[PDB]
């Protein structure tokens, strides 16, 4: 049995993102939030609602990634070098996920905490979204898998870690570049330079197994990727009309999803689908 | 669908674990062990080889420990906090794994590197238990596992944590003891210090499911624990002589095998199975 040899490559690129990971390592207790209820406390009603919701939401999706998305993805490996970095990011998953937690704990009650998780389980289309991608996981819980299955797990996590947590993303992006929740802010920012790495790696990890399918295979996981987009298209217009409605951002965070949606196809090698936009000032500058 | 919510415990025990876990983290860009050279050079030809060859197969188990064992036994768990701590330690075997190859680039040739990982992929011995951890392990990559397997996958783990390092453990912590290598040994220290309480938590998650077990479960898993502490003994007991003979260690570094099997059956809340013998108090120096 091979054990991992880090003084020969396997490749020319995970010794690169092992390193970054690590030099990326950060834990909750680094920040600290409390200075973020003085803006809490004179947001209204509906922005306090749409923030937990929206982190309600991306732990839900960490918790997956972490917990699914990438120990399935990493026990199918042969490359073991590519094999220790994911097993990183998945750790890092956890820490994220954590993280929403340290948040809830400064700005709410025992009880308003309660309330948002009873809200994120019960919530339907988190389920759809989270079940649409959790699917392409759960297909890897076999002793062996074909490269398609491989490759489409790790499009579905693309998809996850460079489109789907961008609606969420959005507000504490757009609440921070106004100086609003900026500790908050910085904890998002931690998250998403992780993301835009994770992303990055995992993708070029679909490229080497794309490479390795059939000229049919190729034209079939084409056509899959894309109605996938499609498909998570119209559940985040959902979500984002739900919860942004009340606050009037419906149509900044849609062009924001549009953005990252590209990204997530760039990641993979394939091209931009949708048209690109100017993203709202304001959440670059939380950026 | 659920998300973790850190703010109501769902144990008593994944908290403070995910937090000793995380204030434990380290890599090996903090240890120089380049000051090793001086005393390396005045070892034994015999001596060295002994130390590469033990490092190559924690090497090896570390490998499979991260690539393996924690993503497949944490994909089966529904407590999610306990979740998330299995998947730190899985990226810290990651780190460990790398590790020792950081103390060979130091202290081999690249020519003697290629040497000790052609020695572990080709050894008979190595394979052998690796392949019996395995085994229970590669049980769990199916859709739903029943408790006995899960049970099962978290005794091998413990085996592994707790049991089958430590032949290996032995000989840098006599060298550090002693003064020599000491730089390697506080690596080494850093690996155990994690693996001491990677083997608690995976301990106390099998001891809950024993509990959940019918009684003629409970007596199945307890006839096929003893069985395979029995397989992995004379395992260890031929990997002890082939490695120590030259140095004459043999029994010593067998007395401390059976005191950490004890500690393995300890920590998943067994009885002792070996009479209890004086260890080295140089290597418990090293410690
Ligand atoms: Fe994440
Ligand atoms: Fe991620
Ligand atoms: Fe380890
Ligand atoms: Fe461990």
């Amino acid at each position: 049995m091979r054990a991992v040899n880090w003084n020969k490559k396997e490749d020319d690129f995970s010794l690169m993102f092992w390193k970054q990971n690590i030099a990326q390592f950060w834990t909750e207790e680094e920040i600290a939030v409390s200075s973020d209820k003085n803006t809490w406390v004179q947001l209204s009603k509906e922005e306090q609602i749409a923030y937990k919701r929206v982190l309600g939401g991306l732990t839900l999706l960490d918790t997956k990634q972490g917990g699914e998305g990438m120990p399935l993805v990493l026990v199918h490996l042969e490359n073991l070098q590519a094999k220790s970095v994911l097993a990183f990011m998945g750790a890092m998953e956890e820490v994220h996920a954590k993280s929403y937690s340290h948040i809830f704990t400064t700005l709410a009650t025992e009880e308003e905490i309660d309330d948002i998780f009873d809200w994120v389980d019960n919530h339907p289309l988190l389920e759809k979204k989270a079940g649409i991608i959790t699917s392409y996981y759960r297909r890897l819980l076999k002793p062996e898998v074909t490269k398609k299955e491989l490759y489409m797990a790790m499009v579905a996590s693309v998809f996850l870690e460079s489109y789907l947590f961008y609606s969420g993303f959005f507000y504490p992006l757009y609440l921070a570049g106004q100086g609003k929740l900026t500790a908050s802010g910085e904890i998002i920012n931690l998250i998403i330079r992780d993301e835009s790495i994770h992303g990055v790696f995992v993708g070029i990890l679909a490229q080497q197994i794309f490479a390795e399918l059939s000229a049919e295979e190729q034209q079939e996981v084409q056509k899959e990727t894309q109605e996938l987009l499609m498909e998570l298209y119209e559940i985040e217009m959902a979500y984002t009309e739900e919860i942004y409605t009340s606050i009037g951002l419906v149509e900044d965070v849609n062009r924001f999803v549009r953005y990252n949606a590209n990204k997530g196809l760039m990641n993979l090698g394939l091209e931009p689908k949708f048209e690109e936009e100017e993203i709202n000032p304001i959440v670059l500058n939380g950026l």
